[PDB]
C-alpha cells in the first residue's frame, strides 16, 4: 500500500494496540524493549524485505517498540486486503523469524559473551550498518552500548571484550566503528 | 489428517529436514535443544491446540527436538492439503508463538532467576504436568533438572531457589513435584 520514510533513531511502532502490517523496503529496523533497570534489549533486527508488526495478523497488542536503525522505507500493509498468496510469504517469513529468536535463546543460554560478540558482527555484516572499505574489509558502525542491546550484555563487560578481540587481531576497534579484519576467527569464535 | 499418539519422554521430531505440521490434540509436548555442556534447553512447551514443525510451512530444516512430555496425542497435517482458512489459524498461532519467543528473551536477560522459576512454575499450572490437590492447591510434576531447562540455568543454582521460595512460604517442595502455597505472591516474585 504506503511507503513512509523514517531518519535513524524514529520510532515506528510502540507497545499498544496493533494496527497495520510492516515491512521494511530499504535501511534497517530494530525491535526492541527495556529491561528493568532501562536498559535497552534488541530482540532483532529487520533488514529489507523482512516483516514487522505481525501481531496485527492475529489481533494482539504488541509489547515491544519497533525503531529505524538507519534511514529507512517501511510499507504499511493492511492484512484484510492482502491476498492467500501474500500470506504464504509473511507465514514463511515468521517461521524464520521464529527460528531466529530460538537460536538467539540458545546463544544466550550457551554461549559466552565473546562468542555472541563475533556473531552478532557478522550477522550485522550484511546490514545497512556495514560499509566496504578501501582494503576490501568490512567496517560495521556500532557503539559498545548498542552491542550490548543486541547480545544481553552490558556497556562495560563489551567494551572488555572489544579489547580482547582487538589484542587477539580479529577486529580492528574505533569509535562508534568496528572493522572486522579476519572474518574466518570471527566465524570460530562465534561457533 | 492422522493422529498419532507417543508416551512420556518419546522423540517426536529430530533435528533434520522437514516433513510435515503437526498440532498437540491432547497431552504436552517441549521443544528443546541441547547447549555445549550436553545440558537440555527448553525452547517452548506445546500445550493442547497449538502447533509444531512449522518449518515445514517454509521448507526449512529443523534444528530442535521435539518430544513427549506427557502421555499425548498429536495430530499429523499436510501442509499443501492445507485450506487457506486453516492457513490463517496457524499463522495466528506463530505470532503468538514469536511473542512467547520475545518474552523468554527478555526473561533471560533482564530477571532473576527466582523470578524466572516462580513465572515458569504458573506457566505449568496449566498444562497436563498440573494436578489439583484435594486441598485445592496446584501441584507440578517437575524436577530440579527440567526446571533447570525451562528457565536457563543449572540444577544445584534451582535447587537453592526452590528452597528459598520454600522457606519463603510460596510453594512446598517435593520428590519431583511442588505445590503452589501462593500464587499471588509467585505472580509478584515472577514480575
Ligand atoms: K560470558
Ligand atoms: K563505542
Ligand atoms: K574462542
Ligand atoms: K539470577
Ligand atoms: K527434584
Ligand atoms: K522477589
Amino acid at each position: 500500500v504506503d511507503t513512509v520514510t523514517y531518519r535513524p533513531g524514529a520510532v515506528i511502532l510502540y507497545p499498544g494496540k496493533s494496527d497495520m502490517l510492516y515491512r521494511v523496503s530499504s535501511g534497517l529496523v530494530r525491535v526492541h524493549t527495556m529491561d528493568d533497570d532501562g536498559n535497552g534489549l534488541t530482540l532483532r533486527y529487520v533488514k529489507p524485505g523482512e516483516y514487522f508488526g505481525e501481531e496485527a495478523l492475529a489481533g494482539v497488542n504488541r509489547a515491544y517498540f519497533a525503531e529505524a536503525v538507519t534511514d529507512s522505507a517501511i510499507d504499511v500493509i493492511n492484512p484484510a486486503l492482502m491476498s492467500a498468496e501474500d500470506n504464504l510469504v509473511v507465514t514463511t517469513h515468521l517461521v524464520r523469524t521464529l527460528e531466529r529468536a530460538y537460536e538467539s535463546i540458545y546463544r544466550l543460554v550457551g554461549k559466552r559473551l565473546r562468542a555472541r560478540i563475533a556473531g552478532e558482527l557478522l550477522e550485522l555484516k550484511d546490514t545497512a550498518l556495514a560499509t566496504q572499505l578501501d582494503s576490501g574489509e568490512t567496517m560495521i558502525y556500532a557503539t559498545h552500548d548498542e552491542l550490548a542491546a543486541a547480545v544481553g550484555s552490558v556497556r562495560e563487560t563489551v567494551t572488555k571484550v572489544v579489547g580482547e578481540l582487538s589484542r587477539e587481531g580479529v577486529i580492528s576497534a574505533g569509535y562508534g566503528k568496528i572493522t572486522l579484519k579476519d572474518e574466518r576467527a570471527l566465524a570460530t569464535i562465534a561457533a
